[PDB]
């Protein structure tokens, strides 16, 4: 149940995710400075959409605005789709749920650090914040969970707080 965009994106370690900044474009980097994701605006002067590129430029999944829809790579047609966000804080619906039990909710503040992922059928955490041109925070994905599910949801929290 922690697989969401690609099962390549679930490793057997937790691993600690960080923002660092140089406005929608950033990159997420583990602890050590290796780059995750870069997240970008795809297109100049459009603010409804962000992509997240992996290390070699390809599209892994591209985000659409209280409401996201998160497409696989570098799409947004609709049979592309992989989960719908509304915004305790926010609630993750996957494609082929569709009813309004969420899939996973996350819980917590972005301002205080706090932010947790729990899956919604066990509230098993599966991701959690913790307060530290990088941002004064880190994000633990635990064993096994999707980390670009969880990078997605990152970007999608800094959309609101921005």
């Amino acid at each position: 149940g922690g697989v969401v965009v690609d099962p390549k994106y679930c490793a057997p370690y937790p691993i600690d995710m960080a923002i660092v900044r140089k406005d929608g474009n950033f990159v997420i980097t583990d602890v050590n400075g290796n780059l995750l994701f870069k997240v970008k605006e795809p297109v100049f002067g459009l603010h409804d959409k962000r992509v997240l590129l992996d290390g070699s430029g390809t599209p892994v999944v591209t985000l659409r605005e209280d409401r996201w829809q998160v497409f696989r790579g570098g799409s947004t047609d609709q049979r592309d789709l992989l989960y719908t966000v509304k915004r305790t804080k926010l609630d993750v619906f996957l494609g082929h749920n569709k009813d309004k039990r969420c899939d996973f909710r996350v819980k917590g503040s972005w301002l205080e650090r706090s932010c947790v992922v729990y899956a919604g059928e066990s509230d098993a955490i599966v991701a959690q914040m913790h307060r530290k041109g990088k941002d004064n925070f880190s994000v633990t994905v635990y064993p096994n969970v999707d980390y670009a599910f969880i990078a997605s949801l990152v970007v999608i929290l800094d959309d609101v707080n921005r």
